[PDB]
């Protein structure tokens, strides 16, 4: 599907509720491995497992390596900006 | 962390209870999206979201197609035995 924007708002005190896989090659790009549902990207409800992260505030992540995106969004401010893509997925 | 085996076993009329996106390029490697907890894989409980799909019933999917996984695992027999390997992730 297309690439869409996220704006997930921090809650003090708690994670954003992602965890984060990949980066610059078993999987160059950045991607959500998971969503913990009570939290700010599980109360969101459209950042989902698969996603691409394609930038975070502004920041190209297209070419990244996993620590340049953990600190683009570490540094990023509030609401912190996702645009993310959906990869194509097999269910079995 | 280390390769490990999983052996599915499967259930009439259920589906395995699993996603896979990746394959042989954002994603070059074989991973599980998503295991859903009552089915065959979450009641296994040691295949998780972010594992690589290292084989599949004994063929090799190291450098493999999604289609090439998506039918080793459809063709292979019960149980479905896998290996798979964790990557580093990071929680935010």
């Amino acid at each position: 599907m297309q690439p869409r924007r996220v704006e997930l708002w921090r809650e003090p005190s708690k994670s954003l509720g992602i965890s984060i896989v990949g980066g610059r090659e078993v999987m160059r790009g950045i991607f959500i491995k998971h969503v913990l549902e009570d939290s700010p990207a599980g109360k969101n409800g459209t950042l989902k497992p698969g996603d691409r992260i394609v930038e975070v505030d502004g920041m190209d992540l297209r070419d990244a390596s996993h620590e340049q995106a953990v600190e683009a969004i570490r540094k990023a401010g509030n609401p912190v900006v996702f645009m993310v893509q959906s990869i194509i997925s097999t269910r079995l």
